[PDB]
């Protein structure tokens, strides 16, 4: 019952449904705030000031915003009570005709309220689930959380990791409710030693309904381990995908920047959100998205972008940070998406997120309705190392990348049952590099005119004859997409080396491996696209869909010497990047 | 993997560059000012920690004891600058800057570069009740950026990182800088790691 | 068969897999770079605290933003170790200590 | 109960209890060494020559060590022993408790 009954939840929260809701569970579902003055007077049948948003409300406000599913909940929370008393609590022995009880019991059983012992917490937590069960709810039993970040509760956290282990009899899903302010600073999360203030309370929450959305509730969910490239409509075990408006178009067109065609759009003039959910399991991880449109795209990422009562101004620390100090200055919530129709068909960097967890990734227009439209054609995933994570792209910190190589040989040395005949080397096309893009074309301005907006690239040529070419492509004059290539070192005489080496940016032109009905009537049913690596366009001449290339020109002032080449194209690029992203 | 480091075998490891663009390219509504390279501080890289140093000696007297990392400075205008940051004296913890190729002309190249291995220092985001009773719980720290102090000197404990410091011959030359260390660390390392 | 060193290896990877959690059904082995602490409760690493003496007290003299100080005590035998499944071939050990 | 008792097995493991361990199995579990010299006679009711150290003693050393969790053994493990055997053994049809 329980197993079915939290599928039928899984599938309401991921079919823009409803679900009732019963928060059950000591002072910390209740919402305690008794330090701080962003309280609200005790409610919800609990005798305790709350904070002014508490989990459960930041839950029902949160994941009808984030999945469309509305949250009707019941409250069953007073600060200071124990399994024991939850249970024999006489006006909760009736049934609130919920869906899903969210339960969260033990730091208060641990202290030896009550006469609690681990057996009795135990039993009554089990008792507890039964009962919930029995009334037609699903259960989502939390482990106890405290605050300190393992520091406290360790004895409500063993009994709670007890009885989570008790709960897989029941198929009761389970939320890791401990580690939800593990990556925050606690000052910025607590209003005492063990209770959150309204910032914590609603991470808390917003972790939660992050959990409802991913498919946490699902036992064969999976957290996210290495990069993904997911779209809208997409289904996985590790990513949760939200059409919350219920407008995203899932419609297929060769218009899209990736081979699954779906295009998943927010129309102009209507408010559209697409969320994607997800346990990271990754220190950090970057956030890449194909998006094009007109109107503005928001991305939020991490809890105080949500919401944010402004009650205390440290509340806007509380976003998911490094766990270690070393060369890791306090996190800011940068998730930007660039809509620069110049690299509309390029991948945007919309930014890191931090620490291990339940993760959402809003994406959402105009919520007014008066805003352009967005097509969310793929959302990549990268998990990296936290060290890795680049916040902002050329921003006012060093970021920590490394030095990816572009490697081709010229001629090619990949099955050649014969010597191939020695090439000269005076035009190639190598994908451009991540330090060469421009970082916000939309705000800083593109390399066109803003020619400091990039970076630079080293192409180290070399080949069987011995010489060796060391270019700088750096970009030195505007009014074009042309990259200045500067010879560093070269082994090659004074009227031997290259005259001029330009490096012109550029997009591979999409074609048509099999038109749709090329074979006949309907064969093939849709039609099966390239990108042209014959065919690019430069930058500002056209627009093209196979991506961010260089045309490397090799002028040379004699006739071309003709040997077998080695190119390396040598950039900074985030840990582990696929492809150069704005 | 690595079982000891600068051991008697070759560790395989990947080249680690830490990027910086001064000025920032990040965010720049309005096109920023072409500023002057003297000062700036990346953080310092593996390859140029000692190695046990309680055991071995640390870098201010046993300067064997660290690796080198190549700094590649290149602008706007297309000059390019790459500087081998290697400690050749004890005494210290300044690593000497020597310029392998630079599109500079000699009485154009830097007189001297200095790369001076420091820790950052910590500051407070928020200290504990700054907000009134107990808000915050507990003190927010951070790194504090614009304070590092020399190895030696005194102690911080927000990382370790280079000062680095370019004299030029005459004013210093202003562009929009791209400053890349490279250094050999462990795959995928976050840290320097001692 | 094994030699006593032979033996001596599966008790100790049967150990390892009971202190790593690896009795739970949630266990998930090690894939990824996970920064850890003393205290800390995670799916992957198990930590056990035999002495029973590992100070988790919180301080800002911590290099972590965790401000867990797991302390070995002077003059006291204290051990900490943290056991998990390794997901991969070979893995490197770091510690902020 | 299976599940119950071993929740509070990993209970006892991380929480510095005490757990008391069946090793039941074959030459294997028994710790069978019968071509080394580094044996030990036949003892924990098996009929084989033992290694100096088997896993079940690893594991007892092992991890009141590295948890805290003390830990006693009753050994049910006799080389060339099969499932039919071990269950219808005539000395291991008690409770070892």
């Amino acid at each position: 019952r329980n197993i079915q009954k939290l599928a039928w939840v899984d599938k309401q929260v991921h079919s823009r449904g409803s679900i009732k809701v019963l928060f059950q569970g000591d002072s910390m579902t209740a919402g305690y705030d008794t330090t701080s003055t962003d309280r609200v007077p005790a409610n919800n049948g609990d005798w305790a000031t709350h904070a002014s948003m508490t989990y459960p409300q930041r839950f029902m406000a949160y994941l009808p915003e984030q999945s469309g599913c509305s949250v009707t909940g019941v409250y069953r929370a007073i600060s200071g009570h124990t399994a024991i008393q939850s249970y024999n609590e006489p006006s909760w022995q009736s049934n609130p005709n919920c869906d899903v009880v969210i339960l969260m019991l033990g730091l208060n059983d641990a202290g030896g309220v009550a006469g609690t012992t681990e057996d009795i917490y135990m039993e009554y937590m089990e008792k507890l689930i039964r009962r919930f069960i029995d009334w037609g709810m699903g259960v989502v039993v939390q482990t106890c959380s405290t605050g300190g970040q393992g520091s406290g509760g360790v004895v409500a956290n063993l009994w709670a990791k007890r009885m989570r282990m008790m709960a897989d009899t029941y198929g009761c899903a389970h939320f890791n409710a401990d580690e939800v302010q593990y990556y925050r600073h606690n000052g910025a999360v607590q209003s005492d030693g063990g209770h959150f203030n309204s910032m914590g309370y609603a991470i808390h929450g917003q972790m939660l309904a992050s959990m409802f959305m991913a498919g946490g509730l699902l036992p064969t969910y999976r957290p996210l381990t290495n990069e993904i490239n997911t779209w809208c409509g997409r289904l996985d075990d590790s990513i949760g995908y939200c059409d919350a408006t219920g407008n995203i178009n899932l419609g297929r067109s060769d218009g899209a920047y990736t081979r699954t065609k779906v295009v998943g759009g927010m129309l102009a003039n209507v408010a559209s959100i697409a969320t994607f959910s997800f346990y990271l399991d990754a220190e950090a991880a970057h956030i890449f998205v194909h998006g094009s449109g007109a109107g503005p795209i928001n991305v939020l990422v991490d809890a105080p972008s949500w919401w944010n009562n402004g009650a205390q101004d440290y509340y806007d620390f509380a976003n998911n940070q490094s766990i270690n100090f070393s060369n890791s200055p306090q996190a800011a919530n940068n998730a930007i998406v660039d809509l620069s129709t110049t690299y509309s068909a390029d991948r945007k960097f919309v930014g890191r997120i931090l620490g291990r967890g339940w993760k959402t990734l809003t994406f959402f227009t105009n919520l007014q309705g008066t805003g352009g439209d967005f097509y969310l054609n793929s959302l990549t995933v990268q998990p990296v190392p936290v060290g890795m994570s680049v916040q902002a792209r050329n921003w006012a910190r060093f970021d920590k990348g490394h030095r990816a190589v572009y490697s081709k040989k010229i001629p090619q040395a990949y099955n050649q049952a014969t010597l191939p005949t020695a090439t000269a080397l005076v035009n190639f096309q190598v994908p451009m590099p991540q330090s060469m893009l421009p970082t916000t074309p939309s705000i800083s301005g593109d390399l066109g005119t803003n020619f400091y907006n990039c970076g630079h690239s080293v192409l180290k040529i070399s080949n069987s004859s011995g010489d060796y070419l060391e270019v700088l492509l750096i970009k030195t004059t505007g009014g074009g997409y042309v990259f200045t290539g500067k010879i560093l070192k070269t082994t090659y005489a004074t009227g031997n080396q290259p005259t001029a080496i330009t490096a012109t940016a550029a997009h591979y032109s999409m074609k048509d491996l099999k038109v749709a009905g090329a074979n006949g009537p309907n064969m093939p049913l849709e039609t099966i696209r390239d990108i042209d690596m014959a065919s690019y366009v430069t930058i500002g001449v056209g627009a093209g869909n196979g991506g961010l290339v260089l045309d490397i020109n090799i002028t040379w002032p004699s006739t071309p010497p003709t040997s077998y080449w080695n190119i390396e194209l040598e950039a900074w690029d985030m840990f582990g990047n696929s492809e150069a992203s704005i």
